[PDB]
């Protein structure tokens, strides 16, 4: 039920100990976010109840989001990727998030040089299974974020995250997408929308060079009219890139920098985003 | 009004619609294998309705027709002689087998006031177009109601304001018909035009921004087709091109200089982008 | 002119530049930090150039005019009368400090005869701007032809007619000046117009395709700001947007509904944008 | 000096052996293109008599494009790249090919996992410049070839592929982009164009999914205003995965069909961009 406007921590803390949650929070209440999006790289170190009494505190939901590890992705090794996951849900559950999402499905670096295999998509969805029900049990939903060619070969669409929802068969998994990797895979960027209408709660909404929203190469306007068209009501996520911590953004093939400054991204990208969500009706 | 699939605007062969005219026309949507055309009606009184009904059903072709008001029948403030010029062509429409008659029947080409529509004008809109709807439900048709841009008529130029006259009239068989090419002026957005009317869009004219090769001037196509896909459109999807209009229509329309080399250019890429986008965005 | 930097057509603060006008207009643009405001000169006898000048200097502002022929000096089919307009308007734009004399120029905003343009047209224009530009060089000012969209004018519409007359008047003094808004309508693809315009463009409205906030409509900026940075574009750019509409030329421009909320939505907002856009592209002066 | 269109040849075949040659061949010939791209991925298995041949019969121009292989990378093993180079090199001259372009300087799919280093240009510049040597030796040019992140780490824009041509001094490598790269890289795609305009002589005209040009995500309107506008005169070729050649398919990614086949992307794909130069004017059209 995620809704409105939030941010993808990363641009202050990828690192969600004390000081880097207090540091997020902090964030998002200098830009009046509704919600946050929680990295979490290493899940059995958050302290879960810093976290919540920080969010009930100031008022603001939040989500996690992960990748697998290599040790645990679940195209190859689905009971690693079941362990690792049920306790990242467990912690999520604990600070008071209302999913997990990202690519809980496997993780950045996977390409096996083929297409996607059914034995691939089989031990995925028996990981997707399992942590479903996890998940039902805490009362929180899983989202798959679809990712581009590069990251990952098995989910690079709208319509490929919709069939894993699909065979899995679980009612609380829904699609994340994410503005960047859809400028890439989709066949014209509204159909990323368009095929995961019936799923779709959230979107990471980052411009073509993960800089700043409204300055590269994304279709903003038939984004945003295709999320109002759809009647999206979920959550509208603002991810950068800048400020990573460097190797977690060597990790995601960032060789440069991918805008001038926090004050460029975020003073010019989230008043873009903002005014085209009100452009387009979705406020 | 069930219309679906592609269609022509037939001003591209025949602004006349006269018997060479509708054969003229009718040869044109079967070379280019359209599902319907829309019929320009500039004289109602003069169309042969028996011959074009006969054209259309052996052809296997579905039809509305179109119209904008004269000014000695403009609604705004001659609504009794606008009521009586609509009650023509709707029964001619009905007669010839068309499913709607659709257009600038509010007004017409050229109305000003040089200041914002009143409440008076507006009134006097709602007064024709509830009579004109009556009269089109008694011969099984709709209205539709055409927003065009600022310069052709002050009183209907946005999807929004097409949807409060058909509120205002309370009828249920008019319909929005939204054009890209005044959209493209009109729309803060140009897919707020088709949010604005998504529960009563049932046709659209697909123009580039200068009236002449859709898919080549200034519209935003994937904005508009993935907003037509997701609303679930599944109403007209008609061609409009200015090319080879008769020269006194269009300088009426403020046609100055071409829009285009000639009929190859244009329907010969601009029919099929508009095919291939709705096919890319699962409106086929 | 030199005009660089960006700037502001006044109507974004007030609807006629009389004295409480141009108090509000330039006071206005102080806030935004603009370079330059551009000064309508539609009733030249009753624009008080000594107010307006002073606060142009005192608030270090550059400015330039422009206008609309009224139609008792179309330039099309009253060109005498359009050379006496033409020559008042010039004298109150330098004497004001402005440094150019643009926009439609030629004739009317609201012009149509009801058929396509002649040549006999085309001649009286000529003659008109051949004489204007000489009295607007001896006051040290450039003239600017704006292309305007089919429904406010028959004669000049895309960058390749206003570069056609402009060839054909002879001057040295007359630029051409675009409009996005008027582009987004005649441009076949609206860096054409830029192209071709290329070698005479000096001015361009940054103007909405609803005249309302840049950034919010349906004018394609990207290719806007690339081709302008692509042909080494150095002058003027500025915002249209109706917030206020100056009485004598409304029945042309046809604002019949709000373009915006207010004058701070579109300069909060749109301005910004532009500034945005301008320094994403890298566009000389940024 | 290539002019006009020309398509990159894996919309007809997976390896230019002798029977992909004349399949491509062939079906260049019917969409009446001015060129076509070989890929020069294993020199040593080219057969290029035959394919002058064809070449010379059909009145067909064309050029050569490749990755390096990890055993020959540039930035690691600048020896090795040299020599296979030089032997690329005088397979495109043998076959009539007059250039030689694509990722010259390292490979497709080459990361460290940390950004590029001195050391690494250092060693790229100097590969080019004995490269670009003899490439003059047999009378063709150069391209680099800008590509995304995740295909190398070394050269990713308009404005790091001609830091690297004024750094190696040549006056016979040119700038060759990529408009499914610059997708991802540019920062607005016509900074690309603008920032290589200097030495920019070839452009893949390749949609934003490897699919068909004009229906995915590049703002081709920008791309070919920005085109006309800075003069543009080379090569306009398309670029579409129909075939995947086996050395690059790793580094390349397509895990899916890009499109249905090569009759919707050159049926499509062709006239729009075709459409599109005339359009704005592109000397040539
Ligand atoms: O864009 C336009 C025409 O609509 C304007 O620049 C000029 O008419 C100025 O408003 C001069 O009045
Ligand atoms: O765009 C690209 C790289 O992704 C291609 O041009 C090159 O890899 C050449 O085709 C060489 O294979
Ligand atoms: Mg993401
Ligand atoms: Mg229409
Ligand atoms: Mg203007
Ligand atoms: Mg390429």
């Amino acid at each position: 039920t995620m809704q409105g406007f939030g941010v993808h921590t990363s641009m202050w803390t990828m690192n969600w100990d004390r000081p880097g949650a207090e540091r997020a929070v902090a964030a998002a209440l200098k830009y009046e976010v509704d919600f946050i999006e929680i990295p979490m790289l290493n899940p059995p170190a958050v302290d879960t109840e810093h976290t919540r009494a920080l969010l009930e505190k100031n008022e603001l939901r939040a989500l996690c989001s992960l990748g697998l590890p290599e040790r645990a992705w679940a195209s190859v090794r689905p009971d690693a990727a079941i362990e690792h996951l049920k306790v990242a849900i467990d912690k999520t559950a604990d600070l008071g998030g209302e999913a997990l999402s990202g690519v809980i499905y496997g993780g950045i670096g996977e390409r096996t040089g083929v297409p996607p295999t059914e034995a691939e998509y089989d031990n995925i969805a028996r990981v997707l299974s399992a942590a479903a029900k996890h998940a039902k049990s805490r009362g929180i939903e899983l989202g798959v974020e679809a990712v581009n060619r590069y990251e990952n070969h098995l989910i690079n669409t709208g319509w490929q995250a919709v069939q894993m929802i699909e065979r899995v068969g679980a009612d609380n998994i829904f699609v994340h997408l994410d503005t960047y990797h859809m400028n890439i895979e989709e066949k014209g960027v509204g159909n990323g929308i368009l095929d995961a209408r019936e799923h779709l709660k959230y979107i990471h909404l980052s411009e073509s060079d993960r800089g700043t929203p409204g300055y590269g190469t994304c279709g903003w306007d038939e984004i945003f009219s295709t999320l109002a068209a759809i009647g999206f009501k979920g959550g509208l996520a603002m991810e950068s890139f800048i400020n990573m911590p460097p190797e977690v953004a060597y990790g995601l093939a960032v060789w440069r920098p991918v805008a001038k400054d926090e004050e460029e991204v975020m003073g010019n990208g989230l008043p873009f985003l903002r005014n085209k969500a009100k452009q387009y009706g979705l406020i």
